[PDB]
């Protein structure tokens, strides 16, 4: 047994599902792509999609 817990919070879950979702809150809103090929990270899939092809 144990606690399914945040650790970067440390004081919150809603449950062991409830601590799953939140965990996804600390990489944040997804309005940005990291690259496939060298993976810099770019403000939206589309200066992600100019960088990938003038590599
Ligand atoms: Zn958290
Ligand atoms: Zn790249």
């Amino acid at each position: 047994m144990g606690s399914h817990k945040c650790n970067v919070c440390s004081r919150t879950f809603f449950s062991e599902n409830g601590l799953r979702e939140h965990l996804q809150t600390h990489r944040g809103p997804a309005k940005h792509y990291m690259c496939p090929i060298c993976g810099e990270r770019f403000p939206s899939l589309l200066t992600l999609t100019e960088h990938k092809v003038t590599h």
